[PDB]
Formats: C-alpha cells, sequence, structure tokens
C-alpha cells in the first residue's frame, strides 16, 4: 500500500514521498510516463513496470508484510503477490536512495510537453 511504500521512502532518503517524488520528472506522475530526465526519473519508471506484475493484488490499497532488519527493509510474507509488490516497493525506495545526490528541484514539479515518448516496458 501506497502508504506502506511511503514510511519506507522515508526511512530511506528521509524524504517526503508525495511531496518530492509525487510528481517528480516524467514517470513519477500518476499517470505519467515518457523518457525518463534522470536516475530517480528511472527509478520511477521501473517501479512502473514492476507493479505491472502483481495481476492479483492492488499496490494501493493492499498491505503486505515486512521488517526492518537494522536498517534493512526486508519483506518476507504470506502470499506470493504482496510480495512482488513489497519487493518492488523496496526496490523502489533502495533506488531513489542511490540517487539522491540527482535530485533536481527543476524536475520537482515537471510540466510534461516537456516529456518524451516513454520507453517501452
Amino acid at each position: 500500500s501506497m502508504y506502506q511504500l511511503w514510511k519506507m521512502i522515508l526511512q530511506e532518503t528521509g524524504k517526503n514521498a508525495v511531496p518530492s517524488y509525487g510528481l517528480y520528472g516524467c514517470n513519477c506522475g500518476v499517470g505519467s510516463r515518457g523518457k525518463p530526465k534522470d536516475a530517480t526519473d528511472r527509478c520511477c519508471f521501473v517501479h512502473k513496470c514492476c507493479y505491472k506484475k502483481l495481476t492479483d493484488c492492488s499496490p494501493k490499497t493492499d498491505s503486505y508484510s515486512y521488517s526492518w532488519k537494522d536498517k534493512t527493509i526486508v519483506c518476507g510474507d504470506n502470499n506470493p503477490c504482496l510480495q512482488e509488490m513489497c519487493e518492488c516497493d523496496k526496490a523502489v525506495a533502495i533506488c531513489l536512495r542511490e540517487n539522491l545526490d540527482t535530485y533536481n528541484k527543476n524536475y520537482k514539479i515537471y510540466p510534461k510537453p516537456l516529456c518524451k515518448k516513454a520507453d517501452a516496458c
């Protein structure tokens, strides 16, 4: 569930998801996709295709089980679909986090006509 992914991204990067990423680059948005503007933008792009794998559980509201093994996210729980979901989320939080030094305030609230054709998943 977004709230989970939201907690995840927080303890990971130390930032508020929606605010700093919710509208970032060309992919991060809600119903947006196109050639990624950078490391972070790509992250979102990939986090999208990943979610496109769970055809038996909604990543929006379905809450999966996970923990934090000393500063590290660790899914492992019941069901399988919840897992893919939980695993995608962790790959996003670690992505967005690996490129903090690349976050660009100019993408924070990126227009749209400023984008291009989205890459194929």
